[PDB]
């Protein structure tokens, strides 16, 4: 079918792929970077994040595989190594296809911004202090002061959300964690502390207290939005679809990123 | 229809549980504790659980309801002084149920007990190291050596699972959270540190790698065991229910708890 | 003696200072912001480590006194109510002094500035990822990435420092205390995770290891630093004193303000 | 000098202590496990423990020196192979002795035992509930609901303390650190949370709430105590003197132990 392969850019990278190409020509494959149905990603998480992204309208037509050409990325389901055998099994097809579940993040001002994240989508301040209301289905939950906040997606709970304490969640929960950075707690101030864990269809909304002027990132994408009034955070109804060859559980993933490998 | 009322023992208690029975006296009810079709608990969390653990063989049939004579119980949808019109609302009946998920634990030796958890079941040693395999559909995922292992419903991520720095968890998701209580970490032993998420039909296992007497706790009731050979964790299929009569939802009921009130 | 009185610039503070200046006009005090003996702080915190670097360069020279018109600060010995008492015990005089240990920061670059802290020193990234190699007393002993770095003085450590998860120090413990924010850690990158405490004379050193930019911030001021080649970290030889009028313990103070008061 | 030997009972550590034995024949050493003033402990930490344990009598008469046959241990300098250059060494003497601080622990009845720690002392409940009310210096500051307490030494902080959470000390620092183990936190019942850190002179005492039950533990030992009245801590006045042959700074072996060797 078509497909593309995009590279992290280093000679390694570069010249796996010119192989991957010239083994896909020894089959039906059409290289289509405008309308693939796969899309290789030869790098890292990084390239990975950026794969997506650069494909995020077409995601319900598109099979991801990954491909890590340093150590084990956990978008990555194959080394190097085995790029003939992948050339190969994807010629034939017949391949089955896994799903994750993706944020939607809407920024609304004075209107309104949407992105799509597969790690997660953060926010803090443009400088100066940071606080937020976090409202939660329209009940106001806490307010917020302290140095940012992270939402993430299943996937995403091995990244930047473990650093700061969440929980790590299969994949196959449709559901997002909200964890904070660095609240300050004291008689006058007071957040939950503990992350949370929010199903399909609850809306989690962030509401300026004073500054409105906040850095929001989503995957590895910081932009500075002005004059917010509301940042919404859901579960998306669009899903990231993945090529799958073989076992890798998720769990074996994790083993081998964090335990040993 | 057949109802019964569990108390705390209190002299609070005792009067309004019999408070309560005599205004069922003006209604077709008929007071049963051999086979309730909804059952009062009037105390404490301590003393919901107590109620759950009296009827765990008859769940599909039940509907609970708490009422909280201390302070707010999570388990506790009413003060006392609304006991009147609960008994008036639960009279008419039509009233909406909704379910909450379980934890089944099985405890195999050399041989099995199963246990149902609306909190969660702990797993320590009989005194002396704690030194476990923990295996994730068959899959050895970490040697865990420390205090102790927490795995909590979605209910109970709001008890002991906070304090050991887990994630809240909606309870609409079908899943159990594990935590670790102390582990050591250094260059020979090494965990996963976080939290973990299972989804319905994972299975956790614990498996002795020394000494094979563990104190297994459900919920407020902690068993010695001997000669284990293994502990699994999944989600049960049966579920609690409770019988509601106006919204109090989760997340508000944690910022009643936990934020201010 | 020599006196000066700084506000917050609130109706109430600069009331507050107004009344106090006119109370010590009944003594032989004069009003003197050039080369004060005593200096008042009439406000918050913020307040309070603005009137310490107004006066960084004659710390031997300067009891500071803190007055809270919010609610307590930890710098604040003394409610607005108290201010004409505390014009008459500074009067006559004969009061202790306290010493709180501060720390020193120094940055080289490629052409070396210094810093004084009463709450802490941190170090994040201008943008990009922040990647420092951590260097005790010239052992190499971990490279860090993650989202910055605070290293804090005892009284600091219930500021910024326990937010990040630091321990709580007596200020009588001649130390600095090292907290991460949000470090990286899986198979291939590694941090200590916990807090680390350090006595007199230790030297720690973040030595650039790409980027060589930072966000280098005093107690509240923030400043890009270009360049860099070296930030190094040590308990000053230079103290703050505290004008004492009665007892008011640390621990005690920590209790009131996060505990219960 | 006179000296002794421990050893942890494998066929490796007993066949090392014998080889030293017959080395130290060749110098003016007698071998007296009565009143040695060298202490040389063959295992891991916990043997390195119980040489401690069962010296701590004339601590200012010995010298201590471990020799780890497993992994690095935190109290050993040495490996197997150094045992020839140790023996050699210590014979000459002329090295210098490193101090540690020590905990020392006051249990009071209804009638006072004391004990010495060289990591930590820990109490948890005897079976049910633990509540202590913690009273530092006679003020009271908090009501601990939760787990169990651990008191650390310096030394101790890279033990048990570090899984609590607990910062990393210099043992140049003359202090003790308490961290919590699973504490409670709701609206009703609320600790400080972070790790606190004591200077000498200090005291903090625990008292019980209801249960006067405790299962208190002094580095490996473990004991019940009954009708206990109060439990204090304090850093002890007597310390722990290690033979010192060459540089081995404690940052360096934290480094080696957690991050990397
Ligand atoms: C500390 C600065 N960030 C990094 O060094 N990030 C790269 C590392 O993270 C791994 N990674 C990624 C990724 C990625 C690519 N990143 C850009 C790096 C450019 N070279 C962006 C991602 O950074 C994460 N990030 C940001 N700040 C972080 C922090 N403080 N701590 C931990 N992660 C942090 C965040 O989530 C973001 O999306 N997705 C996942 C995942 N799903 N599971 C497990 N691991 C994962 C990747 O294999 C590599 O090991
Ligand atoms: C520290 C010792 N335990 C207690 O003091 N427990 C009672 C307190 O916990 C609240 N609670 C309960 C409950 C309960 C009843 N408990 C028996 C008490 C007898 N009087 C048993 C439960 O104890 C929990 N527990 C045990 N050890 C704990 C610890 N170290 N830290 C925190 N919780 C701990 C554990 O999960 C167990 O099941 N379920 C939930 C829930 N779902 N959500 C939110 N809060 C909840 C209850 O309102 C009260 O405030
Ligand atoms: C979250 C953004 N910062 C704040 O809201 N800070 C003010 C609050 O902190 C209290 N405070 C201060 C102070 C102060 C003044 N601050 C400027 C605020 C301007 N209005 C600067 C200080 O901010 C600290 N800070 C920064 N980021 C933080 C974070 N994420 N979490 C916790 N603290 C944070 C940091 O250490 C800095 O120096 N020194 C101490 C102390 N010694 N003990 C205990 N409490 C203390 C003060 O009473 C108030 O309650
Ligand atoms: C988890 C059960 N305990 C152990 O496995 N302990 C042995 C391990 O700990 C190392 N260790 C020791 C030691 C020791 C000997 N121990 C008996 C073991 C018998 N075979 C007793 C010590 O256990 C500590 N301990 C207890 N419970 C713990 C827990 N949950 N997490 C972490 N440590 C825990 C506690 O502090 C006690 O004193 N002192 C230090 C130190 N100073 N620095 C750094 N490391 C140190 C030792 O090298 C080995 O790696």
């Amino acid at each position: 079918m078509k497909y593309m392969i995009t590279s992290k850019g280093d000679e390694k990278s570069d010249l796996l792929r010119l192989n991957m190409i010239a083994g896909f020509g020894e089959y039906d494959m059409e290289y289509d970077d405008v309308e693939p149905e796969i899309v290789i990603s030869i790098g890292g998480d990084g390239t990975f994040l950026s794969a997506f992204h650069q494909y995020e309208e077409r995601l319900d037509e598109i099979a991801f595989i990954g491909i890590h050409t340093g150590h084990l990325g956990f978008y990555a389901d194959w080394r190097p190594a085995e790029a003939d055998k992948l050339v190969k099994l994807l010629a034939k097809g017949e391949y089955q296809k896994v799903s994750y579940p993706l944020l939607k993040t809407t920024v609304k001002y004075g209107k309104e911004a949407t992105y799509l994240a597969l790690n997660e989508s953060t926010v803090k301040s443009s400088g100066g202090p940071f606080v937020v209301d976090v409202v939660i289905n329209d009940i106001h939950f806490e307010r917020f002061r302290g140095d940012g906040l992270c939402m993430s997606t299943p996937s995403g709970t091995t990244a930047y959300n473990k650093s700061l304490g969440g929980a790590l969640m299969h994949p196959s929960i449709e559901a997002m964690q909200l964890t904070e950075m660095a609240s300050i707690n004291n008689r006058v101030y007071r957040t939950i502390g503990s992350p949370l864990v929010f199903p399909k269809h609850h809306v989690v909304s962030l509401q300026p207290v004073n500054d409105k002027d906040f850095q929001i990132s989503v995957d590895h994408l910081s932009i500075l939005h002005r004059d917010v009034q509301e940042i919404r955070y859901e579960v998306s109804a669009k899903k990231i679809h993945f090529a799958r060859f073989r076992s890798f559980p998720f769990w074996r993933r994790v083993h081998d990123s964090f335990i040993e490998d």
